[PDB]
């Protein structure tokens, strides 16, 4: 039957699923690893055990723990990325839409979520793969991962608590696609794996590791990259962290053994309650819980990995949208508020650049404010907003990207760069916040093809035309088709650096995406910070 | 006589000039002290001992000694700064032109001339003043003062050298007028001073300190300040240059006493062929004998004064030119050429801005390059040359200026400024150098009424608007005439930082000139310089 597959794992049973009036197989909720729960909390994954019988693939799995967003109660703008299954540690399960009939040997998509390493689920509506995989023809599969203290509690040392295990969780998934896609059409030699935000970065963080980089073909990274501010921590951080959490569930810090003993012991929204009193600063776009500098996953740092040119070369598609800060200065920033247009005063604009950089010492905090503040306008309470809105998409996504794609095509063998600059007719959010942090995304998935959502004619063409860049690129490593008639997507070359926007007018060639303000970001700024 | 004037220091007999089919009266070469000659070389000014007998005032005097720019041999555009009189240590005259008849009681202008403290006259053809107190019926008044070692050679501590003996020049200077103008029709309370370069350093400086602040009403500051960072040197500074100026001499060096005889035993020469040599650093726009900040001529820091309202409180007229700092890259920065376009490399753009900010460390020069270079074209040869010339101008006289203005302006009595953008049809230099340090001197003094000159009709129109605003500032306190029908100039406040161009242009009205570029070197660089 089209809709019984047999793994390597055991046999599983998908289910038909509807799609822009025809049809296409969807199995949903497939384990791929050991339930990481009891005294499997914060240890690496396991091998799913295979399994007698048929697994029922036809319901969406549960999704992990995480913080729930209450910021906004009854507003879809940002209830949409709230969990919207039930909440389980036993979470480590992944999605596949095979298009109908069953391919033989076709393009895959891995799909990894982001959410600041804090958040995240794979069964979000904007994540539905099947417009992509039937539009495509690909076979989309979206993973899951463990999140917060669970995916990233860090004491290193212990083998009970590494850290690292949501990138493991990660990697088992990308395992099990190797070893078992092939089953459901897939050719695994073919497959890309793609993520936004935490998921971009994990992407990148999957190309840096050896242990990773033989389990994919190529890239994508969409408003993240594993050098972002916020994407790692140093081992010693991690174990401040980890130590602090225990502080505030009054546990014994005695030993590493008594402190996870502990951890282990309270209930999953023990741990979420506190998760954010770890925070070494007052800060925002800083999450508790992420990635660690081990010397394991990560051989050295990450910028001697990335000079060195110690990573999977291969070819990557990438790209940023135009206001990657908004978002958290929206709930972390004096002056801005969802139902204003938070024209910002000085005296605030100044308040949000220490929160923006909480690293920074005062002439640190007086480069930057020099940098984005217009001397002959400085009250221009639109001027300040948007300012504090460049610094933090700077500082936070765009540079750090700008930095990783200029290392990585040194020694890659294909770069495309993208600015994603299109403002949905149909969002939620005000105006003032823009192209969004995740805002793509619905494009990328094909939302806007589905006309119950109210998107443009204009924006259902913009996201054929990103499905069709995006499963292009998968399939052969550049996203323009061979003797095409349309516009053609440059290469992103180390010497002119050429990218293109991404929106409903014509394609438009442009060179060195935000230069000016990425040269203070990657190479003045830091260089002040030691100097002094 | 007309041309017979009796003064308390004796008769003087002066010479009628032609001027614009017209004539007015000119008392050339009075001596206003004795000559600083033989033991007296260092020493502060004495007065001029009366004489006998009427002195014969119908010749220019001996220009001071001084540097002699020799780079262009019979070019214009350099001699025409060159002394243009036999030069003599004996130099310390003042000349006076006189409105015929001979005025009652008319307002006093009296001109400073520049040079960087280094060289300068009185005599030059540029400084004529015949037109300025014919058209606006001023008398008007250039002295002279000792420049270089033998103005400003400071080993405090001594009475010998003490320094700044070159500024006690000028006071004197402007106490004969105070005794002495009204004989010629002057009024000894309505006097301005003014002067361009390091005679607007000048100027700022007699208003600061107390000692010259009862000599003048009010002031006019050309493109310099008394902030300038090639202004002064602290006395550790300026003694060590000293001594450096003897060992460049052979001299013997254990003693003030025994340094500087051995530096009266050499002729003049001796000590301008070394003068260059004593500079700390490798640079552009920094002259070896300046004034020194005392203690005495300066009570404390001038940042100390001005931030204090330690100085005079009246009304002051000040400006800069559009290109301040082409000369002295022309002059001493590589990349640069009299007859070529100069585009300059990404590497003479560096090695200029170490040149030009000999002081800062290198992530002050990091700081300097970031600030000024386009990185969406960092290549771009015209570019760089126009990026070095603002930062020479910025860092040396337009935001030294803009700092005074402001601090300034909290205290004083009125404030009016300007910005001189105009090039001139007939000069010499390259198209490269724009408005030239010094070139709106021309204006001031009106060459362009001479139709022999060459200058369009417009120029003349704008030379006579100057010429206008200048002495109806010196007359009032204000450079707009009451209830008059043309554009007003209106006053610089702390609040609005209103100033004008100057040009054959409509006037028009801006505000915070250069403000972005001035909080960089005004405010950041110096935190970054002093926290480094
Ligand atoms: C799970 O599998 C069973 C078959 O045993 C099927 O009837 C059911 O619809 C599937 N999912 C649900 C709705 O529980
Ligand atoms: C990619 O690598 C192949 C060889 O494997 C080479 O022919 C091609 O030029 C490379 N492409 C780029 C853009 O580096
Ligand atoms: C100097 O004064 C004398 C009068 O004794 C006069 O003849 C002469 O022209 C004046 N200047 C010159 C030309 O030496
Ligand atoms: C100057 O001072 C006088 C009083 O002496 C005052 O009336 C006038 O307002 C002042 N002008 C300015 C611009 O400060
Ligand atoms: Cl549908
Ligand atoms: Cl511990
Ligand atoms: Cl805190
Ligand atoms: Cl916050
Ligand atoms: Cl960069
Ligand atoms: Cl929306
Ligand atoms: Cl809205
Ligand atoms: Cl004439
Ligand atoms: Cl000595
Ligand atoms: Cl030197
Ligand atoms: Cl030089
Ligand atoms: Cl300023
Ligand atoms: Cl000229
Ligand atoms: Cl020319």
């Amino acid at each position: 039957s089209e809709l019984l597959v047999n793994t390597k794992s055991g046999k599983v049973m998908g289910t038909r699923v509807p799609v822009l009036s025809s049809h296409i197989s969807a199995f949903l909720g497939i384990p791929f690893a050991e339930p990481p729960v009891g005294n499997m909390r914060f240890r690496r994954p396991e091998p799913k055990k295979p399994w007698s019988g048929v697994w029922n693939a036809s319901t969406y799995p549960n999704n992990c723990q995480q913080y729930v967003d209450e910021q906004f109660p009854g507003f879809s703008g940002s209830e949409m990325w709230n969990p919207n299954r039930e909440m389980s540690e036993d979470c480590l399960y992944l999605n596949i839409w095979v298009p109908s009939p069953r391919p033989k040997s076709t393009t895959v998509m891995v799909w990894i979520y982001g959410g600041g390493f804090y958040s995240g689920s794979s069964t979000l509506d904007v994540y539905n793969g099947k417009y992509l995989a039937y539009t495509e023809e690909v076979v989309l599969v979206s993973l899951s991962y463990r999140v917060g203290a669970f995916g990233f509690l860090a004491l290193h040392g212990s083998q009970e608590a590494p850290g690292n295990v949501g990138l493991l969780d990660q990697r088992m998934a990308l395992q099990w696609v190797h070893d078992n896609i092939q089953f459901f059409g897939g050719d695994p030699k073919t497959v890309t794996i793609f993520g936004e935000s935490a998921g971009g970065a994990s992407v990148g963080m999957h190309i840096l590791s050896p242990g990773s980089r033989d389990l994919f073909r190529r890239a994508i990274l969409q408003s993240g990259s594993p050098n972002c501010p916020w994407a790692s921590v140093s081992v010693a951080e991690g174990r401040r962290r980890a130590v602090e959490l225990g502080r505030n569930l009054n546990c014994n810090l005695n030993s590493d053994e008594e402190l996870i003993h502990c951890l282990r012991e309270k209930k999953p929204q023990e741990l979420i309650d506190v998760e954010w009193n770890v925070l070494p600063f007052d800060s925002i776009f800083r999450f508790s819980f992420v990635p660690v500098i081990d010397g394991e996953f990560f051989p050295t740092s990450l910028e001697s990995m990335l000079n060195s040119g110690n990573f999977k070369k291969t070819q990557i598609l990438l790209g940023v949208n135009k206001d990657e800060g908004s978002f958290f200065l929206l709930y972390g920033a004096p002056g801005f508020s969802k139902d204003s247009e938070s024209k910002i005063s000085r005296e605030d604009f100044m308040s949000g650049v220490k929160l923006s950089v909480p690293h920074a010492n005062d002439l640190g905090l007086d480069a930057v404010t020099l940098q984005y503040t217009d001397w002959m306008d400085d009250n221009n309470g639109i001027k300040n907003r948007d300012g504090l809105d460049d610094i933090v998409g700077d500082h936070n996504v765009i540079c750090p990207l700008m930095h990783f794609v200029n290392k990585y095509t040194k020694f890659g063998n294909g770069t495309y760069l993208y600015f994603f600059n299109h403002r949905a007719s149909n969002l939620v959010w005000p105006e003032w916040m823009g192209v969004i942090h995740g805002y793509e995304i619905e494009f990328v998935f094909g939302l806007p093809l589905v006309k119950e959502l109210n998107y443009t004619a204009e924006e259902e063409a913009l996201s054929r035309r990103i499905m069709h860049y995006w499963a292009t690129f998968a399939k052969t490593g550049n996203p323009n088709e061979p003797h095409s008639q349309e516009s053609k997507w440059p290469l992103f070359t180390t010497k002119e650096q050429k990218f293109i926007d991404l929106n409903t007018e014509p394609m438009k060639v442009h060179q060195r995406l935000r230069v000016q303000m990425c040269v203070f970001w990657n190479q003045f700024l830091p260089k002040l910070l030691n100097a002094t």
